[PDB]
């Protein structure tokens, strides 16, 4: 009977065993009657012997094993299934093009109130799911999706707010919800090496109900917008979509207003791509003078999804369904404009005159632009750029300086703007009280690239805090029930990740606190908080040097010009230049003041050793989000991204069992194949059926009452067990499980029939 056997790009190959010898196995491959390779003994799995079928939840496979898990997703990917259970867990593996309908207003009906494993697998069943346990166990609830940067955390997270609004909405705050997310991804998203629209912050969205499970508001929390890339970006990569949603779509008008023109002609966005996405008709769309010449000659990026001239259209269309009017509109694009004009500002030295250095020539249209759209005088800008007042006196700043005052003005201005932005959403459908909320959390996947700095590590941080909330939930406290209530399940044990956490946040010797530190010294060096670093976490296994990388690019980074952190989904090799001026989150008084100052009320608004750490910052606002998550009841939805080409219909099956083993859906799979993912108390249950019994029921200790109502109802016992407090039912019984729990006195009373007649 053929088996699994490793294969070094598909993971597993399926072959026989044709002979054994002393710690190995002989494989022979499917159709290849020569070749044989040998195979460790607990390298090969059983297989299941129909390789073409696929089940729904990967707990009804014969052989559960990670080489199986692997295939039934596999053959549910190549049909265009990109939904699979693993009890009630969803996975979901990118497709990278639309599949027709199965997100349509039919598919979202056809879900509506059907319990898990009555229809194919499916995001929209997921959030169904919360909405019935938040009404039934009065109960907030949580969405986490998780993956890699590119997997499909966001476009799952629309779907699950697409699915509740549209299925339990009021019938206008329902597309409201909706329309938030296009603004903020205009605002917040950018095209990266791993992702065209890669997500450059993290959220959190709360759909609010009242009493009677009906939606009275929401509420978006943002964490940590990426500061760096307001300002600069590698070739292969983007400023947010903003910036080229106005350059290509803006009419003439505002182009002029705005003094735009093609992307190559500011600072802030030619570094990188200047190319727009769009396709053959799009393009003839966007007006001759916003192309680039890179545009010009290599023509357009191609993407299923985005598309600037387009995506301009629909993010006005969806600004104006949320209620801005057309003069928020142009404060919000004036802005835009006024942090790119900014980085037109550029400088010369002048050490013989001043000591410091004076704006070019050619940048006096740029400083007239700026300081005409950001409400300066253009005079007090060229100063608060070129000049500091310090310890007294007011000194001339050299080049380098000044290009750091002005970035940092600009990442300011940028940052208040986006705060400003979902603020703004959130004015859009507030309440006062709510009774319970279902969140969907959607963050910045984990990422790295040839080079990973301030940006990846703070992201990564966030993963890496994720992951362990899936342990603790998933793998910790479920084992910690059923122990607790006596089930005798084999324990299963896996990795955790609290110690890459705890390098990362520990106090006085954490990562970030040593960052702080470093900020606060006489002479701060990136290079004395990396040796720091690496002095007092010797020997400690989630930390490396550079040069121990497994990429040669690395090794030539000096012990004290990185770390490798050895998170969960992988090592990471940081380079720490800019670490510390990155982690210090504060404006210096002199441009604080002449923004506040502004002459332009809007500009006003967006702003109501001077050391503020992003790093502490990030990890208090992450420990409070957590705390709410842990007072919810949380659902999974696992993202995986299936190749590192963003095509379809190329499952990579070496990538994709890396991420099934990394995010510890191999672990969960063994423990829930003799796991019991239903579970409630037999006296709430009782409790519930009570004023129904006749007194023949009643008379029944809890215990007993369920037993019958069980075999009434007729259940199998293979399928359930009874623990000290709690009954408890096994993956596949979900429908089964729900019915039992159903509070509607209607359905009580008829179950309760059903006892009686039984009896
Ligand atoms: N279910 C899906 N259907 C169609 N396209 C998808 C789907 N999921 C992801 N994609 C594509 O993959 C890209 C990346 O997805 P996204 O949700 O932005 O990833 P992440 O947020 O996890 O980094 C999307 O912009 C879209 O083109
Ligand atoms: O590419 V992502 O939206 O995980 O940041
Ligand atoms: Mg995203």
């Amino acid at each position: 009977k053929p088996v699994w056997a490793p294969h070094p790009t598909d993971g597993f190959q399926v072959g026989n065993i044709v002979d054994i010898g002393p710690d190995s196995l002989t494989i022979e491959p499917l159709n290849q009657k020569g070749k044989t390779f040998l195979a460790l003994i607990n390298q090969v799995f059983p297989a299941e012997e129909d390789s073409k079928k696929d089940v729904e939840d990967n707990c009804s496979l014969m052989y559960l094993n990670e080489a199986t898990l692997l295939h039934n997703i596999k053959v549910r990917y190549s049909k265009d299934r990109i939904y699979t259970y693993v009890a009630n867990i969803l996975i979901a593996v990118n497709p990278y093009f639309d599949i027709p309908k199965i997100y349509s207003s039919e598919t979202i009906k056809s879900y509506q109130g059907k319990s898990l494993g009555t229809m194919p697998p499916h995001v929209f069943a997921i959030a169904d799911k919360a909405f019935r346990d938040m009404k039934v166990l009065k109960l907030s609830q949580s969405i986490i999706v998780s993956g890699e940067s590119g997997a499909g955390k966001t476009e799952n997270t629309k779907f699950v707010l697409r699915y509740l609004t549209e299925s339990y909405g009021t019938g206008d705050i329902d597309d409201r919800i909706v329309e938030a997310n296009p603004l903020l991804e205009a605002f917040g998203n950018a095209k990266t090496v791993r992702n065209n629209n890669s997500s450059r912050f993290g959220k959190f969205v709360e759909i609010h109900f009242n009493e009677k499970s009906s939606v009275v508001g929401g509420f978006v929390s943002h964490y940590l917008l990426e500061k760096s890339r307001i300002c600069v970006q590698g070739k292969e990569e983007r400023n947010y979509h903003i910036f080229y949603r106005l350059c290509a779509g803006a009419s003439e008008d505002i182009r002029e207003r705005l003094h735009l023109s093609s992307p190559d002609n500011f600072r802030y966005l030619n570094r990188g791509c200047t190319r727009y996405f769009a396709n053959k008709e799009t393009d003839k769309q966007i007006l001759q003078n916003r192309k680039s010449p890179e545009y010009l000659k290599a023509g357009s990026l191609k993407d299923p999804l985005l598309d600037d001239h387009g995506d301009f259209i629909r993010m006005c269309t969806a600004m104006k369904k949320i209620g801005l009017d057309d003069e928020e509109k142009l404060d919000l694009f004036r802005v835009v404009a006024g942090v790119l004009h900014l980085g037109n500002i550029d400088f010369e030295e002048a050490g013989s005159t001043s000591g410091g250095c004076n704006l070019k020539n050619k940048s006096t249209q740029a400083l007239e632009y700026c300081a005409e759209l950001l409400g300066l005088d253009q005079d007090d800008l060229r100063v608060s750029l070129t000049t500091r007042v310090m310890l007294v006196i007011k000194v001339p700043l050299k080049v380098e300086q000044a290009n750091n005052a002005r970035d940092a003005l600009a990442k300011t201005v940028y940052s208040h703007l986006f705060d400003h932005v979902v603020n703004r959403v959130n004015q859009c459908f507030p309440f006062e009280t709510s009774s319970y909320f279902i969140g969907v959390l959607d963050i910045a996947g984990f990422e790295y690239f040839e080079h990973n700095s301030f940006e990846q590590f703070c992201i990564n941080y966030c993963n890496e805090k994720l992951q362990q909330f899936f342990n603790e939930r998933i793998l910790k406290e479920e084992q910690e029930l059923y122990q607790k209530e006596g089930l005798g399940v084999n324990e299963v044990h896996y990795v955790d990740n609290q110690d890459c956490i705890d390098l990362i946040e520990a106090r006085l010797v954490g990562i970030l606190d040593i960052l702080d530190e470093e900020n606060r010294l006489p002479q701060p060096s990136d290079q004395h908080f990396t040796s720091a670093v690496h002095q007092k976490h010797k020997d400690h296994f989630r930390l490396s040097i550079p040069r121990k990388s497994k990429l040669a690019i690395h090794r030539n980074i000096r012990d004290d010009e990185g770390f490798i952190i050895r998170h969960f989904a992988g090592a990471v090799c940081y380079e720490t230049t800019q670490f510390v001026e990155k982690n210090n989150d504060a404006l210096h008084m002199s441009l604080e003041s002449l923004i506040c100052e502004s002459r332009d009320k809007f500009i006003r608004e967006l702003f109501e050793l001077s050391f503020i750490s992003v790093g502490n910052k990030f990890k208090t606002q992450l420990n409070l989000l957590l705390d709410k998550l842990r007072s919810t009841g949380a659902s999974f939805i696992r993202c995986i991204k299936p190749n590192l080409k963003m095509t379809s219909h190329h499952f990579e099956g070496a990538q994709i069992l890396s991420q099934l083993q990394c995010s510890g859906m191999v672990s969960v799979l063994d423990l829930m194949q003799g796991g019991f993912p239903s579970r409630a108390s037999f006296h709430e249950l009782y409790n519930m059926y009570k004023k129904y019994m006749p007194d023949k029921l009643a008379r029944l200790d809890p215990r007993l009452f369920c037993k019958a109502l069980f075999k009434a109802l007729g259940l199998n016992e293979i399928d359930y067990k009874f623990g000290l407090t709690k009954v408890f039912f096994r993956p596949g019984k979900f429908a089964e499980f729900d019915q039992i729990m159903k509070s509607d006195p209607d359905h009580l009373a008829e179950l309760v029939k059903r006892v009686n007649h039984w009896l």
